[PDB]
């Protein structure tokens, strides 16, 4: 897949190359720092919601590992030769992110369903439809990106199909959020709508990143895409995870769980 991606087409200045390495490395640190926070804080979440914080830990590690791997793959792929970072071998590709999404997107959605107070059959069926829609979106996008170098029209049609799945997934998310807001405790009925908007914003960055080959096919475009994934990853995983956990603790306290109450009170 490395020859199928635009990164393989260029030599990089030291500035471009190092900035990309630094973005990815910084992303690793952010996710792992957040992982410690979610871990320590899970003790203050009621059993009914605790799986949500646990899912944030799994997401932080999954994301951090993939970012770590991307950083090593990048440094393995290029060597500074004759004044520029030049491709030495086929080690780098964005495909690994997509594969990872097959696991992370379902986790991110499930945590949302949990704090929404869905349970039993509704939880199971909603999770099923959502993950199918997510998988449809990710798989079609993965295929489309295989054509970013030699067939832009194909990247676009796979993108369109993928976008249909995204739109339908968003409809399910939005509908469940807006219809279940009233069940939310401790003022979280307000907070949860912000979570919806945050997802719409952050998730929308990925398709933009996906289209960079069509509109900025050059080395600075490669930098821009990595920058966009970095903003998106932190918003969709970390900020989103902190909001989910806040909602979970807040609901836990309102429901009578003492450790949550002590926690909010100690701060
Ligand atoms: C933690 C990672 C997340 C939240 C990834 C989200 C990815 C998307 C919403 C991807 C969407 C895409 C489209 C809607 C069309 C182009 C192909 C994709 C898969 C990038
Ligand atoms: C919401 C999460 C925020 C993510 C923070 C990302 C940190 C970097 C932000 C801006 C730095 C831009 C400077 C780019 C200089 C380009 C160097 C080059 O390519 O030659
Ligand atoms: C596609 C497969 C989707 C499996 C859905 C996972 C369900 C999450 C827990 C909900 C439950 O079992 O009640
Ligand atoms: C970049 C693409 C952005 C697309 C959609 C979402 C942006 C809106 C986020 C604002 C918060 C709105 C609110 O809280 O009511
Ligand atoms: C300017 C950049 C703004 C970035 C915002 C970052 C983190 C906020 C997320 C923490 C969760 C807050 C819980 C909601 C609440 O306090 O009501
Ligand atoms: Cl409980
Ligand atoms: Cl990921």
């Amino acid at each position: 897949n490395s020859m199928k991606n635009i990164e393989s087409l260029f030599d990089y200045s030291a500035g471009q190359f190092e900035f990309i390495d630094h973005l990815l490395t910084m992303g690793v640190g952010v996710h792992f720092a957040a992982l410690i926070f979610f871990l320590v804080v899970s003790q203050f979440v009621a059993p009914k919601y605790r799986i949500a914080t646990a899912l944030s830990c799994i997401v932080m590690v999954s994301a951090g590992l993939i970012l770590n791997s991307q950083a090593v793959m990048w440094t393995d792929a290029y060597a500074y030769v004759d004044g520029s970072y030049q491709l030495q071998d086929l080690t780098f590709s964005n495909g690994y992110r997509y594969v990872n999404w097959m696991a992370n997107i379902p986790c991110l959605l499930l945590q949302l369903l949990i704090v929404l107070n869905l349970k039993g059959k509704e939880l199971f069926s909603t999770a099923t439809w959502l993950i199918l829609a997510a998988w449809g979106m990710i798989i079609t996008g993965y295929v489309g990106q295989l054509y970013e170098v030699d067939d832009i029209a194909q990247l676009m049609i796979w993108g369109a199909v993928s976008t249909a799945f995204f739109v339908v997934m968003n409809w399910i998310v939005g509908t469940k959020i807006f219809k279940n807001r009233a069940t939310m405790l401790g003022g979280t009925d307000s907070t949860i709508t912000k979570v919806f908007w945050l997802m719409m914003f952050a998730w929308t960055l990925y398709p933009i990143a996906y289209l960079v080959p069509a509109f900025m096919n050059n080395a600075d475009g490669v930098v821009l895409r990595q920058l966009l994934f970095t903003i998106a990853d932190i918003s969709s995983k970390v900020i989103y995870g902190l909001m989910i956990t806040y909602i979970a603790i807040q609901q836990s306290a309102a429901a009578g769980y003492v450790p949550a109450q002590q926690a909010l009170g100690r701060i």
